[PDB]
């Protein structure tokens, strides 16, 4: 009923070699923790605790003892927990923290196609306008160009979200062809359709990597870690009204291919954006829009002092020009 | 640049007797732990760590050693964490991590009442649709009206979100009067509007715990802690193709008092639902609506077999209705 | 329109190492042919000409140039084809005939276990009485306990069908509770339980293992290749009649461990039954029952004379009984 | 004991004149072979050599060569199998594989009255439903009413079956009076009693061919060769339920004579409905229902895009009534 | 639209205890008069009058009836008027009349921080030179050093007036660093800041006690009542040549701690100038220079005869310094 | 030292006739109170005590009793107060209260022009821009066009000051020539020169009554009591920089005669204003401009939500021709 507390029971295992091999075939997910350390082993041990009825091995790889197996999966990073999902690997850089983790491992234990077979169901997708989306029409789950977007799907999980229809009436509803997919952009009603169909898997990707820097982008707290980055409180009138200018910007530069702005909601981060007032020395709490340096962790902000007077889309872009161009860093 | 990680410096002080007054008024909040429990002790230390230069004091009572200040300020629960404000006291039943808090404090150290002084921040407040909303017309910050307006939101605070404008063109796109308030339900356009201005503060919070049990409201983090409670992840289609449902319903009762769905978002609150699953025996990742027991635990759902073929808002109705003059529990 | 010809074109491609694994992921399943055989390929060219938008790759493997990836892969008998699935290897020993082998595949390449989530599809899964049946219900397919049986699914597909809900209500019409499985034998209403539920895998496969020889089975054309061997052509009335005493007695004795009757309808198999009237030198295009010695072909058949006077359930018995104390062979 | 081989005898013997009348008269059925065609030769050659012991010729007659012996038997399609049996000659249409072409042939050379001299039989009788039947009551096989109810059997044959009793308390078991046929539409219990008994052959073969489009007919491998099709597996619980929905439709209209559904299980016809599948671009191996051009191959299917979500009978026939009137071709 | 006159509705209710602390918190401030009165009665019910819709309670505590509220207030003068606000207490001392009375609430009753957030106003807030100023730039409302400079405003109003930014570029023209405090004297442009930032609020109110008084200070009707005092016309050309002198003795004497010359405009109080004129035997309103004995009211004034040769700066400061060593009191 | 008490002594007078005119002689000025108004009796005793000494008589006129005197000096509003300067009646329309009242006073005492006869005193004439000046060249007081100067004066006291000098150097200093006078409006640098000098008192009272509603005038409290008004606080940032932009607009404007802003210091009229407050239901405490009906007390306000954005000049002069032209009223 209330808050689940940890019970003490050890679940985190440590896995040698021959014991590997059994246990990637039976879960579905298995979770490394690769090697004063008690926050993230106490954080792992109640994750573990929480979906222990769940397809998902919680272990532990020590960074001196089965260095064997390290180097046979290849964890660079100590202190880093790396998921395995059949032949594949995926490092989790989110907060080391339950919520996150519970919700990143319950994304990826999923199939890494959506199904839709209704047509009330694609009103709700189409609606759906804050992560870019891949969606196909194909005959069924047995056709050669399914499995070949099935496999994209899989090599971009959890990050980007694959949908697919075997229906021809939800297909008209979404405008798709046999065998096409179409591309959806954040915050852009209008798909792009991925030319000279049928696609296979390396042309699928090849699209994907291609569009994966969109004008606008938000972020969430999975697939997170020169660049742009606004911070609006969607809750807040003040952030909201921000962030319609911000899509507004977005819909008026699809031209143009170096723009790529990232939404932080402090609302989703509310101790990261905490942690990065103090680096940035600028209260990100309000509307701001910023150029950091990944090195040197320097910034420049645009001149927002009045809340009750935003600025325009006009106004906001002849800034972001100026950036890019060279105005500082 | 990356996640905040714990120092090691202490800040969490221990707050006596004399020494506590002094505290009150330096700072705008003081968190006061009530006395294993490292887990809680770390998150208070990274929190306190993260807000070292907001106008928050961390402290922590012992329950044996000042129970003389413990008893001064009303200290029941044991491991729970109190929040001072002036004159009130706030306990914290959020989830005990450090999002959630961070989140929290920062909700409760602003200003009550959020000052609309623009007509484009009039568009941005009516989309935002997800809690209770409360706002009015006053003459200025010095007027007796606006004087009780604020008081009555420091008694909801943060809970409910409070808003006033002092603007006769802001007044006018919201349609109100001078000295009116607005009170809207979440996920309806239109307000109602309190009976009898101008309001003294009593009468507000009066009409404000009238209406404090809306038809569907959505769980937060920080508010939470016989009961209907339907699951929906909104980034899902699924999922928010029955929110919409949901939403239906919720306009066709707003007669019957009876009636109030607790919406969660499973991605808001990813451990909370996952460890309700183990409780309920019931998928809470897909659409469900059941109805809990708050003594025993016990619950009855709605079967929802297929998510391709979601109830409509009359059959979700009906379910509702047999619920409330018993089919089960 | 009328039935397909093949056109010439030649798909069957001829597998080498390096260029063995990426096939492997490329499809669902890779169909490996090992090596005057120009009947066995142009039956597979026709196959492979017919699912060629199917994620199916058909290959061959010569004995003599890829005996390398012919020990790697485990080829013993040659002109045999092989069937990879994953990690997983089925050698097809059915007819080789295009209608066979494309229902063969079309089988495998499907998920091993079918989800029922219809109260309606109940009735229809209870009157399916003619193989061995498996069903559990599971809280989604993220459980442990729905992968462990997903993964005994895997390890006898496609000759033994697994079934699952998620469904409390679909679970209640099959009288399933949480986590627990039940087992159908052929032709009967009743099914059995598997004990001390929840199962792991191992659990899964030891008690189907145990329980594959049944009383009475039908013969199939995929699952094919000391024996009582039964034929009745359902579609004839004296078949059918015949039928119906051979399910009597197959309820009879279910106490029986060493009872195990194969029904052969000759109208599925019609070219092998009139082969075997060749070497058994009886007609069994109507109602015969016999028994017959693996090595030697010999055969001792029981006296149906009259196909107006059938024999009874209980003179059935007898002939069993004298058959397997020893009356010939 | 395992599958037959062809072991290179050539048996299918090539007929000139003069030798034509001799052989007519030595088998029961002369396979007639109407002259790159490897394929068909040997799945030829493998039959003659499986019957090789069976009253049935094989021989070949080349469309240049014996152009005199097939112009005396009417051969129009060259590649094309005519069976001859006393003074009938039958064309397969069926498909050109050794299965079919054996149960085929087997069908043919048998008497076209099955006689039921059994109460036991009536039982098994009444539950055969998935073909037409006729099923008639004389005083013996010297009848001349027998022998015109044989004669129109023999101008059936094998695609209608005929029975026949001669037992007083068998036809009392059947409803049947002395000299009265009944005709049994498939999937329907109640026979319709042929009127104005006793028949003549051309009486009876008037009647069959007034009611040879039933509401509702399962396709066969032999029979085979504007058209609503149903696709349906009888062996999933998916495609069970659903024909229970095309046998409630087909008792529904009994009355109307413009509807005639055509049932075809994929596992009767594996290599037929993946073929139809290329062209009509639709999964046809879940469950579907279509009308199809004869000439144009174009196709209009009704919506099913939910298998756990079958339409009623009433929502099929709303739409049965909507093609016929014209909704789409 | 013209004037106010007293309408006779008595709003200056008297206060009792337990009555007390409810009305403390309903108003923003409390006007307590302690006890032929009948002209401060009158002058005490207009303003309550006239601001009886402002959050400002008006109450009177009789000398003898409630002498209990008047020992826990400290209320020391009878006829006093005194002003509380949150947990402190101010005692009116200027002239008792409407006019400076309402001046004086409204002042109190505003935020002790004004916050300048637009550059357009730094242009305006530098021009104002009349009053002691102190302005600060922090990154939000929310931190420790706007919290400590607030309540340092809190301690000193209205009589001191404190500003402060939250945005660079307003910070930037004011030449301020993050947390720095700068401190303006009056008619001088140039700040002193503070030094040894980021402050404690005992830091920035022992900065202030140390300058609180200047070389040259206008005094105002709210924060009035050995003594050097000026008196100048401002609105004469006469006054204002005068009061040009007066500044430029201040800016000569910055270094001199010993300085500290009180302007009052005569226009600004014309009946305590005038009543003071028949006290000090002089004068009044024509520029004038003295020194006064606080307790004797002895006086000593500068020769200035002929106003169309007023003295020049070096005459003053002559005068001045014979003044301070001894010339005459 | 502190401030004035009033003693009880009686000084105002009753005045009867043949006393009449004696002591019109005997004072500079006579103030005549015409008639519960024991508000406005003990300020006129208050002023009375404090002016004692100076030549200024105070009387009382009752309306009743002295109605033969009331009728020989045009005594209209009973209520009033009259002030008699030699030949001239003037009566006070200021705020009764002692302040005032004492200013008004010493101003109508003195001579109506102030002689400027040094240098120095040039350019603090200059600097003073709040009111309309006139300031003229004349060869002594002798002079016919001095005298006409100073009977013009006197016709405008104390609303209009007049200036004169009588020196060569300070006229050049002023641009002066020979009984030239120069006429100033507020807020404007550069004067207007009379034309054709020498000028009668006539020629200079009808120049100066066609120049009396000049474009921005600021409010004083002697002078007081369609119509523009402006609320702007000199002494707060933001009232600061809005003057700064009706002195722009001013001079913008100097040759539309239908523009005639009334600037008001609500720090100069604060009971005035608070009490305009609630009858135009407006902060005027905060930068605003409206229009004023004159019967109806009806406004108009132009919207200024934010006054950290206040309106330019531009803004500001569209919406003063749209309130001329007509917007509203
Ligand atoms: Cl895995
Ligand atoms: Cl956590
Ligand atoms: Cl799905
Ligand atoms: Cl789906
Ligand atoms: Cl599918
Ligand atoms: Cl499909
Ligand atoms: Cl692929
Ligand atoms: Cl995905
Ligand atoms: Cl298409
Ligand atoms: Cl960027
Ligand atoms: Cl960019
Ligand atoms: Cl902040
Ligand atoms: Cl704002
Ligand atoms: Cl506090
Ligand atoms: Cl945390
Ligand atoms: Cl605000
Ligand atoms: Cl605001
Ligand atoms: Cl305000
Ligand atoms: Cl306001
Ligand atoms: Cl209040
Ligand atoms: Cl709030
Ligand atoms: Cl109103
Ligand atoms: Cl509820
Ligand atoms: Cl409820
Ligand atoms: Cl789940
Ligand atoms: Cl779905
Ligand atoms: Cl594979
Ligand atoms: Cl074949
Ligand atoms: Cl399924
Ligand atoms: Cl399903
Ligand atoms: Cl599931
Ligand atoms: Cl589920
Ligand atoms: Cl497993
Ligand atoms: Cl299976
Ligand atoms: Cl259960
Ligand atoms: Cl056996
Ligand atoms: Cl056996
Ligand atoms: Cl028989
Ligand atoms: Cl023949
Ligand atoms: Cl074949
Ligand atoms: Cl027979
Ligand atoms: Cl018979
Ligand atoms: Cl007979
Ligand atoms: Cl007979
Ligand atoms: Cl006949
Ligand atoms: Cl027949
Ligand atoms: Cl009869
Ligand atoms: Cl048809
Ligand atoms: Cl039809
Ligand atoms: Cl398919
Ligand atoms: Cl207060
Ligand atoms: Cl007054
Ligand atoms: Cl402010
Ligand atoms: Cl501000
Ligand atoms: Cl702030
Ligand atoms: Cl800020
Ligand atoms: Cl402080
Ligand atoms: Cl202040
Ligand atoms: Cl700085
Ligand atoms: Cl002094
Ligand atoms: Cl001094
Ligand atoms: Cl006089
Ligand atoms: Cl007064
Ligand atoms: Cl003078
Ligand atoms: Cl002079
Ligand atoms: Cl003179
Ligand atoms: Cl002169
Ligand atoms: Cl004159
Ligand atoms: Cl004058
Ligand atoms: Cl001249
Ligand atoms: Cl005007
Ligand atoms: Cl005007
Ligand atoms: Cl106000
Ligand atoms: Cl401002």
């Amino acid at each position: 009923l209330n808050f689940p507390t940890y019970d003490g029971k050890d679940r985190v295992v440590s896995l040698s070699e021959k014991n590997f091999k059994q246990v990637l075939k039976k879960y579905d997910l298995l979770c490394l923790y690769y090697h004063q350390f008690q926050l993230k082993e106490i954080v792992l041990e109640l994750v573990a605790q929480v979906l222990e009825h769940k397809a998902i091995g919680f272990v532990m790889v020590d960074a001196k003892k089965e260095a064997k197996l390290a180097k046979k999966l290849g964890f660079d990073e100590e202190g880093s927990l790396y998921i395995l999902k059949g032949d594949r690997t995926i490092e989790f850089d989110g907060e080391f923290a339950a919520d996150v983790l519970v919700e990143f491992l319950l994304d990826l234990i999923e199939d890494p196609v959506e199904i839709i077979s209704s047509k009330l169901e694609v009103q709700a997708f189409e609606r759906i306008e804050d992560y870019i989306k891949l969606i196909g029409f194909f005959k069924s789950e047995d056709s050669e160009y399914y499995k070949a977007f099935e496999e994209a799907a899989e090599h971009f999980q959890p990050y980007i979200k694959f949908f697919a229809t075997f229906d021809k009436g939800v297909a008209k509803k979404l405008s798709l062809k046999m065998n096409e997919v179409d591309f959806y952009e954040p915050f852009m009603d209008e798909p792009i359709a991925i030319p000279n169909k049928p696609y296979t898997e390396e042309e699928l990707v090849e699209f994907v990597k291609e569009h994966q820097r969109p004008t606008l982008r938000r972020l969430r707290p999975e697939e997170m870690f020169i660049h742009i980055v606004a911070f609006a409180e969607k809750s807040d009138p003040d952030g909201y009204e921000f962030l319609e200018i911000l899509k507004q910007v977005a819909r008026d530069n699809t031209d143009n291919p170096d723009l790529s702005i990232l939404w932080i909601d402090p609302d989703d981060f509310p101790l990261l954006v905490a942690y990065w007032e103090k680096t940035f020395k600028i209260d990100l709490f309000r509307p701001q829009i910023g150029v950091v340096n990944v090195t040197d962790a320097d910034s420049v902000w645009m001149e927002i002092p009045d809340d009750d007077d935003l600025p325009t889309a006009e106004e906001l872009e002849d800034w972001i020009e100026d950036v890019l161009s060279g105005k500082i860093n």
